[PDB]
């Protein structure tokens, strides 16, 4: 009977998550080795443990079948098992998912080893992007040098892994379907807990893309006086390459060209910090101080012991794109990030280790639910903070900022290099899950994969490739996430909801108040604010023990995802910025890009 055999199910779940965090614990050692250290021999360690955590999750999937689930009481119980039938990949016959891995591996490390000849020294071919193609595309305003290093990345990382890609998007909806998702989209979707999830992000991209085109023509119009209209037309889509990132996915490189008001400041602490002899460890440790500031938990020793948080001096190839790493013991934690001593840097150690955070808060969760409440949550804990530290404020309490007056103009600067990252970030985002949605779902030919591409760059940011690509090449690999096959939703998803918490956490420390011209909610510090801190404390220590309306409630009492507080945000800027666009007869829009041939 029923009332006896959910008794047993609670013992039950009760073992199994121990035994999976333990399971887990191995096959994450063997993940961490082998992207700390590429080899030959650590890709097959980490494949070979996979494979074998796999064929128990199969085991564990099938064993569920035995306990009437479905009809328990407990919506606790029934929500563990419900977890524990979900296999992903695991679901795939062992031949099937030993070649899915070994696919995944060839296209990471594809990525991870790549490596160009210098522009001006056809010598010198040991360039990684990270630091050196990255350093170029950042700095460089020589448009010619930008386009070669543009090129020779993409068909380095993206094109040389075509054939892997096809058979991973194969594997990848094979997978799904046993899942009994129509497709690896759908699979993707199930995160978020909600049938409507892609039309709420519509409705709030449609109410943010009107900024967003605001932003991109009086940039254009910023880079036709550097560049010359030669080079970037009136009409026409923005060329990548000027946009100071290899993906165009942020922009604030080229603020000093681009800022509403030059001769007033614009924040770049990179160059103070370097003089202040900042070095990777004070910033992880700087990082550390504001959460424990916050009353949040400080990281424990096994962090410092075993992290990695400069690029290794020797010659081994190894994946630098930044990561932060549960390993499901007690404390056990750790960063891998190629720091570098500037302002971005910064930002980015701060988002590690709000990864970090969250898996401190919530390891006293059964195993099932030591994830964050939806992948977007896990992504926004660290750039709440972040939001926080570039703050003009801030940065004149650590001495990073000096002879700063917060002017209308000074205001303006800063609200736009913000800008410069958050909203131009959002159509970014959403173009790389809608792609790889649409050809998980089979609705794009495989002779149209790479103009597909490049026609939602379009469509959605105003940007195409510096030279003219064709079917010839693939390029969408050339972003990390899409080689290591990461989702990407989670960042659109994260750039709308950490201002939903940026915004209560502010109001929670007395930092920000509409009615106040003195607390406007772009120069707010939550440093040292314990009252913020506890409302990270009651989301975070949830992890995913309920769905996420449940954790967004719980830091501010709200339910629903909302783009209202990211437009409040910005609202001083979109009213600046549309009156200085009319005043300028700023072109809006674009015609359709020539730069891919069907
Ligand atoms: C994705 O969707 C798939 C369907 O598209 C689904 O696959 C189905 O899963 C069912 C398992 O739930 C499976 O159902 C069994 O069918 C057996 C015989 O089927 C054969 O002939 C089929 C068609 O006629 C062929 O296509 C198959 O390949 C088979 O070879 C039945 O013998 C079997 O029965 C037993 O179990 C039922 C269920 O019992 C449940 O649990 C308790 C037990 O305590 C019951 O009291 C309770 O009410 C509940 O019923 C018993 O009632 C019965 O007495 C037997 O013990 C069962 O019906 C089905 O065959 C299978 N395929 C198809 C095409 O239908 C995948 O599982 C889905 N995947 C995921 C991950 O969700
Ligand atoms: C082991 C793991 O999945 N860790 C995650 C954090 C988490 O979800 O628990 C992580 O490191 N996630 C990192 C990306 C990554 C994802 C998957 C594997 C390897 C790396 P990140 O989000 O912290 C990296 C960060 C610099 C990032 O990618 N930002 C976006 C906006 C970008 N495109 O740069
Ligand atoms: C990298 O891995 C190899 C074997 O794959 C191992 O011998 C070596 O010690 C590792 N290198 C470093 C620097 O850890
Ligand atoms: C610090 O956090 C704990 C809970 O982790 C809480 O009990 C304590 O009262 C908090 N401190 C302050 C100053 O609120
Ligand atoms: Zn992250």
């Amino acid at each position: 009977a029923l009332v006896k055999e959910e008794i047993q199910a609670k013992e039950y779940l009760e073992n199994l998550n121990k035994e999976l965090a333990k399971r887990t614990n191995v096959e994450t050692e063997a993940a961490w080795a082998y992207g700390s250290n590429i080899t030959d021999e650590n890709e097959k360690k980490k494949n070979e443990i996979s494979a074998e955590l796999a064929k128990f999750m199969k085991e564990v999937a099938s064993d569920t079948t035995k306990f009437q689930w479905r009809s328990y009481q407990s919506e606790d119980l029934k929500r563990q098992f419900k977890a524990l039938t979900k296999l992903g990949y695991a679901a795939l016959p062992e031949d099937d998912y030993a070649e899915l891995l070994d696919t995944l591996s060839a296209m990471e490390s594809n990525f991870a080893k790549v490596k160009v000849c210098d522009y001006k020294d056809s010598t010198k071919c040991d360039l990684a992007l990270d630091p050196e193609i990255e350093e170029v595309i950042s700095k460089s305003r020589d448009h010619e040098e930008l386009a070669y290093y543009w090129r020779e990345f993409y068909d380095k990382a993206g094109t040389a892994v075509r054939s892997q890609f096809e058979r991973y998007v194969e594997l990848n909806t094979k997978a799904a379907k046993l899942n009994n998702f129509t497709s690896g989209a759908e699979a993707w979707l199930d995160e978020y807990e909600d049938d409507t999830f892609e039309q709420q992000l519509e409705d709030i991209f449609a109410d943010i893309r009107p900024l967003y085109q605001q932003i991109h023509g009086y940039v254009r119009f910023r880079l036709r006086k550097h560049y010359g209209d030669a080079v970037v037309s009136e009409t026409g889509p923005i060329p990548m390459h000027l946009l100071g990132n290899m993906w165009a996915q942020q922009w604030s490189e080229i603020a000093d060209i681009v800022s509403p008001f030059p001769e007033k400041p614009l924040v770049d602490v990179s160059a103070e910090m370097e003089k202040q002899g900042y070095t990777p460890l004070k910033m992880f440790q700087m990082g550390d101080d504001f959460f424990t500031s916050m009353n949040l938990t400080k990281l424990p020793q096994d962090f410092w012991d075993k992290s990695i948080i400069e690029k290794p001096t020797d010659g081994r190839d190894l994946v630098c794109h930044a990561s932060a790493w549960d390993f499901y013991l007690t404390d056990d934690v750790r960063i891998k990030q190629c720091t570098r001593v500037t302002q971005d840097q910064l930002f980015t150690v701060h988002h590690e280790l709000g990864h970090i955070q969250y898996f401190l808060q919530y390891q006293h969760q059964p195993f099932v639910y030591r994830t964050g409440a939806n992948p977007g949550f896990h992504e926004a804990v660290g750039d709440v903070l972040s939001l926080s530290v570039s703050t003009p404020k801030h940065l004149e309490k650590i001495g990073l900022l000096k002879d700063y007056v917060r002017d209308d103009e000074a205001r303006i600067n800063q609200l736009f290099l913000t800008a410069l990252d958050k909203i131009v970030f959002l159509p970014f985002a959403f173009t790389m899950d809608k792609y790889r949605w649409s050809l998980f779902r089979g609705e794009v030919d495989k002779a149209n994969w790479n103009c597909a591409f490049w026609k939602l760059r379009d469509e959605y940011s105003g940007i195409e490739p510096p030279v003219v690509r064709s079917e010839k090449d693939f390029d969408a690999p050339a972003k990390y996430h899409i080689s290591a096959d990461v989702e990407y939703l989670r960042y659109l998803v994260s750039f709308i909801i950490q201002f939903q918490f940026y915004k209560s956490a502010c109001i929670k420390a007395g930092q920000y108040d509409p009615d106040n011209v003195e607390l406007p909610l772009d120069n707010c510090d939550i440093y040292g604010s314990a009252a913020a801190g506890a409302a990270f404390h009651n989301m975070l220590s949830m992890g995913a023990s309920k769905p996420w309306p449940d954790a967004l409630e719980a830091f501010n009492g709200e339910r629903i995802m909302s783009g209202k507080a990211i437009a409040e945000y910005f609202e001083p800027l979109r009213v600046w910025l549309e009156a200085e666009n009319i005043k300028n007869n700023v072109h809006i829009g674009w015609t359709t890009s020539n730069k891919c041939v069907s």
